[PDB]
């Protein structure tokens, strides 16, 4: 039983930029399906390969078909498309949904005019990308295998993203809450999972113009940000500012209505304006013009409002959640569990004892969950992983014709295997910043300590450094650090949590590591941290014993490595270039340590 799971539409680009006006160059460029196209394969029940389409062709939140990562995916299992049971794809736009979704539009309180325009729209979209055919006809035109429609199983997007999270939980019965921008009907659902058997509790189900996601991503359009590529961005502003009274909060008694059964509906929801609707009403709530929108102290007021929209609605939903079911270990998939400062939250301040958010709980995680649901529901018993070191690996041989293709920019040394851990230690006592590439590339948006930029928080000024040594660093972006499991209830303030391996959770400082690992912390005194072990990550573990024996210092600032708008780095081709295009002092590949001339 060999199943691979996917997501993406070459066409998807082209018709939103036409119809919708979503053009490469634009602030809504990721605001349409299919963004982190990837591939997930699973061999015989074992999560064997998994890469995203954005690390291969180096467009961020890439909408294409994922061609590279299915050939790599493939590759690594030493296989071709033809031994593949089954291909899951993480939409389920079938005709019964086509159907509904006319009928729908037909039954509005609307002009028909823009009736005609919607119905007409959604057909460009159904014919072009969304349907059965257009799905085989663009895997047979990209792959060159022609997919029997036997062979293609469609999962319903939320339940992508629920088998994502099901897979790395360590759970079994447990509560569930997706909750992410838009799915093929619904923007949110709750249910549970008891003895095998997932159950959505329909009642809870919010409609796709209801959106909570798209609210967020509205108010980071708003404030001149990229909405669906910079929502931490808002997040992140939270942090310098106080949250008002829920009763003052202009979001929340103008925009957000809470209905009873843990719903709520949203102004301006059924405004054939679109979404763009809120601009003005937003200016309506928080004195908006042109001279004040992309200002601080705005930017800093609006942000408290919409994070505590977030983690006003989401407590309601997970409140009527608790009486619906007894059980009390929870599964949060799905692009608002991005908010992990919003996620702490849930878990502390509700009734739930254990709460899971996955490093796939955005759209990148339904490459796998698609893949997983399926298996799952032809009795392919699923071997419990933890790992999201799942993408491409790089040996000595390459690493070292790669360093050769550079000879004229950077000197290089091959150190023992296990003397790098140490002397990358020693490094890493200075105000150095390092580049990190070791193991498989780690999946989603996160950089867990495969493709990461490492350097000592215990200096006051190496916030500053940092940003200055890897010019092109995107602002507005907290540092986030590593630690060992052991060291986190001592250095952060852990409550319900023991473990947080996927920068998931956010957590307060503990007044006695606050100069200590200061780099490492926003000005809410918060850390996006991810936990490590000799189990998780070896060699990540490894280092931070060298590290804090020399130091006495617990946590590594860990940032994605990569330029601005480019993601992770994912072959040694392409650190190097990164490397070579910031003002990093080290790179630290493999076995090998990369200096420049
Ligand atoms: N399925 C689908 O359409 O993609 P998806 O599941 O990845 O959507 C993620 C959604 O969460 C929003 N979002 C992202 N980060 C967020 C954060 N920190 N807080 C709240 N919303 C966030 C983001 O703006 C978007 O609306
Ligand atoms: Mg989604």
């Amino acid at each position: 039983m060999i199943i691979l799971g996917y997501n993406g539409f070459s066409q998807i680009a082209e018709l939103f930029g036409r119809l919708y006006g979503y053009t490469a160059d634009s602030v809504d460029r990721h605001s349409f399906l299919g963004h982190d196209a990837a591939a997930a394969l699973f061999v015989d029940g074992e999560l064997v390969a998994a890469v995203e389409e954005e690390r291969m062709n180096r467009q961020k939140k890439t909408t294409a078909f994922p061609a590279n990562a299915m050939r790599w995916c493939l590759e690594q299992a030493g296989i071709s498309y033809e031994d593949v049971d089954y291909y899951a794809f993480g939409w389920n736009f079938t005709a019964e949904f086509a159907d509904a979704a006319i009928t729908g539009l037909a039954s509005a309180p609307i002009p028909p005019e823009y009736k005609f325009q919607a119905i007409g729209s959604f057909g460009e979209l159904w014919n072009g990308a969304l349907g059965r055919t257009a799905l085989i006809e663009d895997f047979t035109r990209h792959t060159g295998y022609a997919l029997p429609d036997e062979k293609l199983i469609t999962v319903p997007h939320h339940r992508a993203h629920l088998a994502c999270g099901r897979t790395f939980s360590g759970l079994g019965d447990a509560a569930f809450l997706i909750n992410d921008g838009q799915a093929e009907a619904d923007s949110a659902i709750m249910g549970e999972v008891r003895d095998g058997k997932v159950e959505v509790f329909e009642r809870f189900t919010i409609d796709a113009k209801n959106s909570l996601a798209q609210l967020f991503a509205n108010i980071t359009r708003y404030l001149g940000f990229t909405p669906n590529n910079d929502e931490y961005k808002v997040m992140g502003l939270a942090g310098f500012g106080k949250a008002p009274d829920e009763q003052d909060n202009p979001l929340l008694t103008k925009v957000v209505t809470l209905e009873e059964g843990g719903r709520y509906s949203l102004a301006l929801a059924n405004d054939p304006r679109g979404p763009r609707a809120y601009d003005p009403l937003f200016d309506e709530l928080f004195d908006g013009n042109d001279d004040n929108r992309q200002e601080f102290d705005f930017r800093v007021r609006v942000a408290c409002a919409a994070q505590q929209v977030i983690e006003a609605v989401t407590a309601h939903q997970l409140r009527a959640l608790a009486e619906a079911t007894e059980l009390r270990d929870l599964i949060f998939e799905g692009g608002l569990a991005l908010n992990c400062v919003n996620n702490t939250k849930l878990l502390e301040e509700l009734p739930f004892t254990r709460v899971e958010v996955s490093f796939g709980a955005s759209d990148p995680g339904v490459s796998i969950g698609a893949a997983a649901h399926v298996a799952r529901e032809k009795s392919v018993a699923l071997t419990p992983t933890e790992s999201p070191y799942l993408g491409p690996e790089f040996g000595e041989d390459e690493i070292r014709a790669t360093l050769e293709e550079y000879t004229s920019s950077v000197t290089w040394e091959q150190l023992p295997s296990d003397e790098v851990v140490g002397k990358t230690a020693e490094l890493l006592t200075g105000k150095t910043v390092i580049g990190w590439f070791q193991g498989r590339t780690e999946y989603g948006p996160r950089a867990l300590g495969n493709r990461s930029i490492l350097a000592n928080p215990s200096y006051a000024d190496m916030k500053d450094v940092i940003n200055n040594r890897v010019k092109h660093r995107e602002p507005f972006r907290p540092f986030a650090p590593i630690v060992l499991e052991e060291n986190a209830a001592r250095v952060f303030e852990m409550g319900r949590k023991e473990r947080s391996p996927y920068m998931t959770f956010v957590f307060p400082v503990r007044p006695e590591y606050t100069e200590k690992i200061a780099a490492a912390t926003h000005v809410d005194a918060t850390s996006r941290i991810q936990t490590v072990t000799e189990d998780s990550n070896p060699r990540l573990a490894a280092l931070l014993r060298e590290f804090t024996s020399r130091t006495d210092v617990p946590c590594l600032v860990n940032t994605s490595f990569n330029v601005a708008g480019e993601p992770i780095v994912c072959s040694p081709k392409d650190a190097v270039e990164c490397f070579l295009g910031t003002d990093i002092d080290h790179l630290v590949i493999g076995d090998f340590l990369v200096s420049k001339r």
